């Protein structure tokens, strides 16, 4: 709807999914619009893993 600033289509999606406020994201797109990079960046910086510490890399153990 009629929100503030400008956001990217994919960005707004991740905002609705992750519950991110694009109105507070750093706009770095068309004219100064928040892009998915900004959303994914802010969302991860605001709340990416506030509980799960163990984060493996190689897939060997089951």
């Amino acid at each position: 709807g009629s929100r503030e600033v400008a956001a990217m289509p994919a960005a707004r999606r991740l905002a609705k999914e992750l519950g991110i406020d694009l109105s507070k994201v750093k706009g770095t797109g068309p004219g100064g619009v928040i892009t998915v990079e900004d959303v994914k960046r802010y969302a991860e910086e605001t709340a990416k893993a506030t509980a799960p510490a163990p984060a493996p890399k190689a897939v060997e153990k089951a």
